[PDB]
């Protein structure tokens, strides 16, 4: 049940699963979860810098719409274009985009009302600052895009969209690693597809120092800091 590199393929139409599962009943109410715990993430736990890498981002912009509250820069990445393309479409607002009006007043309300959906939009769309090929069994997973040790690697659901096994896992997030500052934040969002000891060792023997680690089969996510 495990994907290797020479396996991976990513749904050739992220529209259409856009228009079925983040549209917002199963799947809405576990697109709501994972938003509140966004919130808490980012919002009060204090996982905050100035730049935030999300790797295997998708075709999707929920993950990122605390996560802007703060990190004044964002980077979005993937390995397959279709991916890129459904994210540039949004970022350029494109009429052709998928209309996210939903969940981001969604995230609007969790956040208290402070701003209304578009100024929330504009503030995204202001924070991403790159749309980036990734490989995540590379040595240098962005390949030679010059970012500086950037203050926090974001990955959600990467592993409920294909699951390597264990040792790729580890060298995966050792990977990403190298882009990070010591003491920059990991934050996994994911699929538990050996459980929780599995995730916690491939953390750990990637360099990183968990602090938290919650349930939320089933998904989990986790705060983690790079040995500094
Ligand atoms: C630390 C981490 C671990 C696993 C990850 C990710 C991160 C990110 C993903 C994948 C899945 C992710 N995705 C696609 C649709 N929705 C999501 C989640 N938001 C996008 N996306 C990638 O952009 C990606 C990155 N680099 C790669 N290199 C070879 C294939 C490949 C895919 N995997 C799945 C995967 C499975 C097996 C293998 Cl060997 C490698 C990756």
């Amino acid at each position: 049940g495990f994907t290797s590199k020479d396996t991976y393929l990513s749904h050739f139409n992220p529209r259409d699963y856009l228009e079925k599962y983040y549209k917002f009943s199963a799947e809405s109410q576990i697109l709501k979860h994972l938003l509140k715990n966004l919130f808490k993430i980012f919002c009060l736990d204090g996982v905050k810098g100035d730049l935030l890498i999300d790797i295997g981002s998708g075709p999707t912009i929920y993950q990122l719409l605390s996560a802007c509250e703060s990190f004044k820069e964002i980077v979005v990445t993937d390995y397959s274009d279709q991916n890129l393309q459904e994210l540039e479409k949004w970022l350029k607002k494109e009429p052709a985009a998928f209309d996210w009006s939903p969940v981001v007043t969604y995230v609007c309300d969790l956040e208290g009302n402070r701003v209304k959906g578009p100024e929330k939009e504009e503030k995204l769309r202001q924070a991403v600052k790159q749309v980036l090929k990734c490989d995540v069994t590379q040595s240098q997973p962005l390949g030679a895009v010059p970012l500086p040790p950037a203050d926090c690697v974001l990955s959600t659901l990467c592993l409920d969209a294909a699951c390597p096994d264990l040792p790729t896992y580890c060298r995966a997030l050792r990977n990403l690693g190298s882009l990070l500052k010591p003491g920059g934040f990991l934050v996994i969002m994911d699929a538990l597809k050996g459980g929780r000891e599995a995730v916690e060792a491939a953390v750990k023997e990637a360099g990183y120092t968990i602090e938290w680690f919650e349930v939320i089969e089933g998904l989990f996510s986790l705060v983690a800091r790079k040995l500094s």
